[PDB]
C-alpha cells in the first residue's frame, strides 16, 4: 500500500494497517542509532498519516489536511535479523477526532501487545499557506554556519551512524535562538520520493537539526503537526524554539517548519520534545 | 488474500474486502452462461465465508462453524474483456448477527452502487457430524442412472457450458424424490484444492444435480447454508426436497448435502430456491 504500510488488516474490532521491516528498507538501512537497527521517530508518522487517508474512502470535494496532535514515542523497534511485524490501529472518536497507535506483538509471545507510538489525528481545513522570508531569514542566521559532513560527522561521536538514505542535511545556518537548513533528498533515494507524502530522508534531516541545540537525543513529544503538501519539493527546514521558555538537555520544545524553493510551508510542527535515550 | 477475496479495503465505515476479476480465473472461465461470461452463484458463498473468517481476528479457543442465512441473488456479473472489481461488504448487529452484501460499481458511473448478492452470516457451534448413508442411499436411488458426458452435454442444449474446471460431476442416481451424484475434482484443478474451503468445482456440481429435477437455471434464494469441513475431501452429493412441497418449473426448494467419500457431512444446504433466467 505504502512504503510503511503494507497492507489492511482490519477485523470488526479494529481498523488495522499492517507492516512487516525486514530490514532491507532505506530508512531502515541508513539510521543506525546504539549500534541496533531502529526506526526513526519521523516514520512513525507518516504510517499514522497515510493510515488515516487510507481508513478514509470516497467522499464528495471536502477538506484535506491532516494534522496529528499530541504524539508520543515509547519504544524504539529494534530490527534484529527478524523480520519484524508492526500494526497500526485506529480508532475513530464520536466526536470525530481519531485516536491511533502502532505497536507490534514480539516473535517470543503472540499474546502480547508492546506500544511505540500514540496519537490522535484529526481532518482540518487549510489555514493560509503561510510563506517564510528565506532572505530575511539568513540575515539572522548569519552568526554560525556547519557543512554536511562536520554535521553528521558531529552525530557519529554520538554513535547515530546515518547512512546514505538519512543524508539529506546540508548547509546549516545558525542565528540568536534561530536555526535554518537546506536540505536535499540523496541520489539513493532519487526514484522513490512519489511513494511517500513526508518523506522520512528529508522530514528525519529536519529533526536532526534540532538537536543543534549543543548522548543520543530521541524524538518524546510533539504535540501538533500540520501537514498541507507533499514533503518532495521542499528543501528548506527552520527551527526555532516554541514560546514555552523550557529549554535543557534532556527536554527541549521547538517549531520545526519546512518549505518548498520558494518557501511554501508543507509541514508545521509545533511544541516539539525531544529526550534523551537510556 | 484468496482466490475469490484479493485484498482489504476497509474503512471507519465498513468492512470491506476487494476483488477484481479479469477472466483468468477457471471459475471464471470454465462456466458460460447465455454466452456471456458469468461467475456462479456457487462463489458469492466463499467470498461471504473468506470475508467472515477474516472480519474476525485473533481469539482464545472458541467455536468455529459459519452459518450462512438467508442468502440472495440480484444480478449476475458479467465478464466481458474489462477487469471488473468487486466488493464484499460486511455490517456487523448489535445482536451479533453479521449482514453483508455483495456489489460493485460500475466503469461508466462510479457514483452508482449494484448489489449482486445479500445475506447473514452467524457463528455457531458445531452440532453432531451427521453421518448419511451412503450404501442404504443408492437403494432407494436406483431408479435412473445418468453419466457425466450425458449430464453435461443436456446442459449445452440449454446453453450453459461447463468448461473443464466445472466438470466436477461424476455419476448421477435418481431415486423418487431423491438424487444422489459421486463428483470429483478436475485434474486441471489438482493444485488450487488448499485455497478453498467451498471449492466452487464440487459445490456448482453440487448445484447443478438440483436442476434434474427436469431455460437457464439460476441460484435464487437459499435460506441456510451451514459450514463444517472443508469441501476438498467431499466427492458425494445429495439432493432432496425440502419439506415445502413447493415444486414448479420457475419456483423449486430443495435441501442439498455434501459429503466425504465416509459420508461426513461438510456443507449441508436448506431451503434452496432456483429460479428461471429472463
Ligand atoms: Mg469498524
Amino acid at each position: 500500500i505504502h512504503p510503511m504500510l503494507h497492507q489492511n488488516t482490519s477485523t470488526f474490532s479494529e481498523q488495522r494497517f499492517s507492516s512487516t521491516f525486514t530490514g532491507e528498507e532505506f530508512f531502515l538501512a541508513d539510521h543506525v542509532v546504539k549500534g541496533q537497527r531502529v526506526l526513526p521517530g519521523v516514520a512513525y508518522l507518516e504510517m499514522a498519516r497515510s493510515a488515516m487517508e487510507h481508513a478514509v474512502g470516497e467522499d464528495v470535494h471536502g477538506n484535506t489536511s491532516m494534522k496529528l496532535q499530541n504524539v508520543i514515542w515509547a519504544r524504539p523497534i529494534v530490527v534484529g535479523d527478524q523480520p519484524v511485524r508492526v500494526h497500526t490501529g485506529l480508532v475513530l472518536e464520536e466526536d470525530g477526532e481519531v485516536s491511533y497507535q502502532i505497536y507490534s506483538e514480539a516473535e517470543g509471545s503472540d499474546a502480547e501487545i508492546v506500544v511505540h507510538s500514540q496519537g490522535n489525528a484529526v481532518l482540518t481545513p487549510r489555514s493560509e499557506l503561510h510563506m517564510l522570508d528565506l532572505p530575511v531569514l539568513q540575515e539572522q542566521c548569519s552568526e554560525q554556519v556547519i557543512s554536511s559532513e562536520e554535521f553528521y560527522e558531529f552525530f557519529s561521536a554520538i554513535q547515530i551512524d546515518y547512512g546514505s538514505g538519512h543524508k539529506g542535511i546540508d548547509k546549516v545556518y545558525v542565528g540568536p535562538g534561530q536555526v535554518l537548513a537546506k536540505l536535499i533528498l540523496p541520489l539513493s533515494v532519487t526514484g522513490s520520493v512519489d511513494q511517500f507524502v513526508l518523506h522520512p530522508s528529508l522530514m528525519d534531516s529536519a529533526l536532526q537539526a534540532s538537536v543543534e541545540l549543543t548522548k543520543p537525543v530521541m524524538p518524546f513529544a510533539l504535540e501538533e503537526m500540520e501537514i498541507i503538501r507533499p514533503c518532495t519539493s521542499e528543501m528548506w527546514a527552520y527551527v526555532r524554539y516554541s514560546d514555552g521558555s523550557q529549554a535543557g538537555n534532556k527536554v527541549e520544545k521547538y517549531d520545526i517548519d519546512l518549505c518548498d524553493d520558494i518557501g511554501t510551508i508543507c509541514v508545521r510542527m509545533k511544541g516539539f520534545t525531544s529526550r534523551v535515550l537510556e
